[PDB]
């Protein structure tokens, strides 16, 4: 059976290489698409069989039969479709010029940015979502009367993914001379020099480089534009934020969306609801208006209404792994606030992806390409939450549900569920669960709902029974009263995330699951006792709990909210690579050996400063004023968060030197008198005071962002005075 | 089984020919890459099976089974992937013009070289590493105000690997006339004559020939440039040193590297450490700055950071054997000082490559292409040590570890080690050894560490056990207390290099290994007794020991530090091809028959000069003044090194005539009075005096390099006076 496993592994590797090769091009051939789907199904079957054999080897007849039948299927596919297997390995946009809604103020903003500045060649980059309207705004600015009056020469160059520098340079030359047959033998650099002479002969010039996709194209084309100490400007529209390094183009409002839809259809509650569902994207409004123009003007045909090639331009530029990472963001429901940490852990568990660094790099790559929107950011600048735009969400859902079978949103029949690979259900979870589903190839069970669900006791073991091959089990919105004997049979589990109301103890049978990477226990009990062999899990990396978990007496990276009785030297000696640590166990009971620790959280007198780790970067104290001199000696502390009565006192005088502090966060304190000088916070950048101000922080060079919340008006006056003395101040 | 061995040899030969053919082109097809990897794996398996059969034949059932299964695998591969097997058989650079750091002095140097010289057409060649900045410096010089003022005509020609002479000539012509349609029927020689007329009509001309790759291109393009007795100049940038036969472009300093990185990212300790790790290569700085511009400006995302197509241009021009020789240099750790002799012997033993002459030619070819950097050179001009640049080291490591599986740096599992071919481990050697690794296909075990390691006795036979197919065993950084019975079972050994502290005797069972080529015994004992049948090793070529080895009573080329009791006529009659010989055995105890000897070393009254070999070229005496008249009669001696009290005396008067001496090396002597004239050293070029001067050596025509070290200031004054009377003098 082992040699059969090796042969099946070789077949699966060749099929995976074929799938990776065919993903480089989109095929419209239906036979090729069907063959690709068949090959993907066989690949999934082979993966499941190999994982089953691996689990049995770690711990057989049915496994052998499955391996034989999958090998036979592979041979049949190779023999039958050999020829198909071998065969499977410029229009500038027309934008609106007459009825442009909402861009009247953004156009003036960009124009005033173009008409003002230094005397050098400056660039005004416009970045935005696919179909946001960057070309429309660039055209409105390009044909504006003020721009035409100020700029003697205006040139519109349409760059794209595919362009020829010689063709572009000869197109630019034709705007100045008609005898372009004299350049048939000059090189592209001589063409650029000729363009430089042409542009320098006149006055100021404005150049619109539309749809720049890489900095390489920008550098190659820029050699034709002189910098002759005149206020020459370049207007650049791009999807990627890297090419702009800007002006982030706005979204249309609800009223503007309705205005655009009404103008496009008619040169109504149903119409207003249709325009509201486009989320301020003019491309969606245009597409839906083109669809509505063909239907009759009847309220019943507009209630039935309640593109794809433009998005594919940026989706086809993603790598093979980044495409699967991007499509997995469509599993989260529409408008959902995706937690970045949860998304990263899910990506690592699904096998798409230190691994955390690569996953954060993938998320930042998706954000830079404007495929993912950021809303919440951490105080230190990291991303906290994100979401997909509704058109991007629809694209991801359609692609991953139809063409890739990455996941299926849920009722499917017994024949349909046998082909599903991942399940995402957030509505009518109990109704689907009561049907007793059974999927032998389902690898993930996702349930992202913000409403808590209590799982009936009679239905407790249905998911571990019907889906025994689960690798990801994210049911943190479902309360599990108890664990059945079938949960411990999920030997393939890598990501487990459950919520509970009465689970005060983790059984030792959890340690029988040696594939666990992330163990998230969201319980409302005050204390939790983890009896499972945490240290015997060789693949465990993160352990998140919201209670005071008590660990039993290398790859581990996070130990969130453990009890201080579990802060022994023996326990900390088993986790040399720990980076984030939290304690929520009556701090008064009590980490030096953790030389890689960066995040520390204590939730409820400070010891000498030499006891705390010297490499700590972020420290947060919750429910625990002159004691801050101990935290001042921390030479590497950069973020300090005080939440929920973290530091209580009346008078605080700044004495210690926070040589590395960048963010100071104080929440729910009784501080009355605070005296400080610029010397005590040399590197301060971020200051947040919520539900709580010496004028010495205006002398700080790095102080640029200050956040204020509800408090006495004297604090608001002090903040306003500090702002008067770019600074960002917000008071609420 | 013999006929099966012949059939498998034929199959392996065909597969090797296929692998050699596909290496001529880089394939981006993933299916093709997987097929190439599979074919390489099968080739390795066939090679191991054939060598096992050869060893058994020299000295069976398992060998037959392995041969049958490998033949079946070959047939299956041939039948399955026949179509894939059959299918498997211009952008000038844009460089920085505004922010160029560090080149302000190099540009002035090259400019003063261009503006000064004779009245003929001179060339200023700029040679350097891939990405060093030759094009940037050439562009800075080309657009310099002084160059523009002095040279009326300046032409920038971009040569590359692929160029068309007609296209280049028509591009040059277009710089002088716009009616280039009159040249549609002239030959390229008439085009060159027209260019000659155009360039001779004006004044002086400067021409920048960028990226010249072969002297043939230089000769073909040079026919268009007249030599009209004006100070016409050509600026040439190339990677190969042969095309320049120059100006070796400098590397950016650490401060300059940080300046460039800061300028590129921001138009920090982490930033300084990132710029320091680029090793002064502006291409690496540019790439890392482009990478950093996409990440957020947070200290945590800059600590996570702690191209390839440019290097591939020079790597793809290497031959099939030179590519493997080059990638093997990446086995040595980063920044390691690779000994040239050890590298050559390793290349010969690995089968990449008299053989020593070819290996030295390969090393010099790699050096000329600027793929390998030379730091230490022998006193006679030969190369002693070398290293790889860190970008080249990374390229070699990545290529040989991912795409070729040439070697793997080390923990890998039992399934992963079954595919490894060579192992390089220099950190945590004992930890990996204690895991008891077992690789049935591992052919080399490399450990290049400068820190000595004592090998536990319980772990002594682990390497000969887990790796029974070893061909190269370089563990000279590991001390072996004793030899286990498994060491003598390594019948495939070709290169054995071990260190020891108490091994005073080599067992006779070493002679059972008849495949040994290099036998390096690095022991700290004063004397060593080699009982193995050295003369029975028909393939032994080099025998290096640091102790007084006592040999027992044709291919041999080196016998380093043997005892003079082993300098008998009988022993020397068995080695007619010996070229290097050393003796470290109390020289007072005592080679004429060695008619091919070149190097002789005696380590502790001279006999008549007719006793010493007449062919001797280099002689070194260690611990052994009027006796130098005996060495003077040596008509072919060119290098004479005196180290560690080699020649002791008070007064030395030069009498003998060193008609062929080129290098004189004196170290740690008590010489007080030295009298000499130009007649006694007619051919002297190199003079080194360390830890020890008549003015008669200034009359020597060939005296150009003099090296001095710590001594009395009178010697420094004499050296300075000699320099006053190009000469290279260094005093420390
Ligand atoms: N403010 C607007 N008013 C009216 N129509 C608009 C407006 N903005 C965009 N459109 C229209 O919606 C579509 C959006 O395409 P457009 O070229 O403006 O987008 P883009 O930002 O350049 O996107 P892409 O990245 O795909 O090039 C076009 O048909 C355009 O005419
Ligand atoms: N001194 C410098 N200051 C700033 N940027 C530099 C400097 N030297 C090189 N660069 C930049 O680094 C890269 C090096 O490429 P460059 O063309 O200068 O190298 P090269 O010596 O011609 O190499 P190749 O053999 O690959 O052609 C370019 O992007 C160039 O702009």
């Amino acid at each position: 059976v082992k040699d059969s496993a090796e042969s099946l592994l070789q077949d699966l590797n060749d099929f995976n290489a074929f799938l990776k090769q065919t993903a480089k091009s989109r095929t419209e051939n239906d036979v090729h698409k069907e063959l690709v789907k068949k090959i993907k199904t066989v690949v999934n079957s082979a993966e499941d069989a190999i994982d089953k054999f691996v689990i049995e080897a770690k711990l057989v007849y049915d496994v052998a039969g499955e391996i034989k039948t999958i090998r036979d299927k592979v041979k049949e596919i190779r023999l039958n479709n050999a020829l198909d297997l071998q065969a499977l390995q410029r229009k500038p946009p027309v934008v609106e010029e007459d009825d442009v809604v909402g861009f009247e103020e953004e156009a003036d903003k960009v124009i005033n940015r173009l008409l003002g500045g230094s005397s050098g060649l400056e660039v005004v980059p416009v970045v935005g979502m696919p179909g946001l309207g960057k070309t429309t705004l660039a055209n409105k600015i390009y044909k504006h009367p003020d721009i035409g009056y100020q700029f003697f020469t205006r040139i519109w160059v349409y760059v794209s993914q595919s362009y020829r520098r010689r063709e572009l340079f000869l197109n630019i030359i034709s705007k100045f001379t008609r005898n372009t047959k004299q350049y048939h033998d000059m090189c592209e650099e001589d063409l650029a020099d000729e363009i430089e002479d042409f542009l320098g002969k006149g006055g100021k010039y404005l150049i619109v480089l539309d749809d720049v996709w890489s900095p390489d194209a920008w550098e190659r084309i820029r050699i034709a534009f002189p910098n002759n100490n005149k206020s020459n400007r370049i207007l650049l529209t791009t999807r990627d934020s890297k090419v702009a390094k800007p002006h982030d183009l706005k979204f249309l409002t609800e009223d503007e969306s309705w205005i655009l839809l009404e103008k496009k259809v008619f040169h109504e509650l149903s119409g207003k609801s249709i325009a509201k569902k486009c989320n301020g994207l003019p491309l969606a409004i245009v597409v839906i208006a083109g669809a509505l123009i063909g239907k009759g003007k009847t309220s019943r045909e507009w209630k039935q209404v309640d593109c794809n090639k433009l998005v594919q331009l940026s989706y086809d530029r993603l790598s093979y792994d980044l495409k699967a990472c991007f499509l997995y963001c469509g599993a989260f429901p529409g408008g959902f606030e995706i937690p970045a940490w949860k998304l990263i852990r899910l990506w690592i568990a699904e096998g798409f992806i230190s691994l955390e660094c690569k996953a954060e790099d993938n998320l930042n790559d998706l954000i830079n390409r404007n495929l993912v929107m950021v809303m919440q950011r951490t105080s230190d600048g990291q991303i906290k939450t994100c979401r997909l735009h509704d058109m991007l969400h629809e694209f991801c859902r359609q692609e991953a549900m139809k063409e890739e079978n990455l996941f299926q949103e849920i009722f499917p029949g017994k024949r349909e569920l046998a082909t599903y690979r991942r399940l995402c259900i957030h509505s009518s979870v109990l109704e689907f669960i009561s049907t007793k589903p059974s999927g032998e190839h389902v690898r993930s069970f996702l349930s992202f709902s913000l409403k808590k669900i209590e799982m009936p006791s009679v239905d407790i073991p249905t998911i571990p029974k019907g889906f025994p091959l689960l690798r990801v089990f994210d049911v943190e919105s479902i309360n599990f009263s108890r664990f059945s004997k079938e949960f411990f049979q999920l030997y393939h589990l890598r990501y487990i995330a459950f919520s509970s109301d009465t689970i005060k103890i983790i059984p030792k049978h959890i340690g029988e699951l040696w594939n666990i990477q992330t163990l998230i226990i969201n319980t409302q009990q005050r204390s939790l006792d983890i009896q499972a062999n945490i240290w015997n899990m060789e693949r465990l990396r993160h352990l998140h709990t919201n209670s005071s978990a008590k660990l039993p007496v290398q790859s581990l990276q996070t130990l969130s909210t453990i009890a201080p009785e579990s802060c022994t030297e023996e326990v900390f000696a088993r986790t040399p690579n720990l980076k984030k640590l939290g304690i929520r166990g009556k701090i008064a009971v009590l980490v030096k050996k953790l030389e890689s620790l960066e995040n520390l959280k204590l939730i409820n007198r400070l010891p000498p400063s030499y006891i705390f780790p010297t490499k700590l970067r972020k420290l947060s104290l919750v429910d625990t004023w002159n004691d801050m001199s101990i935290l001042g000696q921390m030479e590497h502390l950069e973020v300090l968060k005080l939440k929920e009565n973290g530091f209580m006192g009346e008078c605080w005088e700044s004495v210690g030197g926070f040589c590395s502090l960048l963010v100071l966060w104080i929440e729910r304190t009784d501080l009355v008198s605070w005296k400080a000088s610029a010397d005590h916070f040399p590197r301060l950048k971020h200051l947040v005071l919520i539900c709580c101000i010496p004028i010495g922080l205006a002398d700080i060079r790095s102080f640029q962002v200050m956040e204020l919340q509800n408090s006495t008006k004297t604090a608001a006056i002090s903040a306003r005075g500090i702002r008067d003395k770019g600074f960002k101040l917000s008071i609420f």
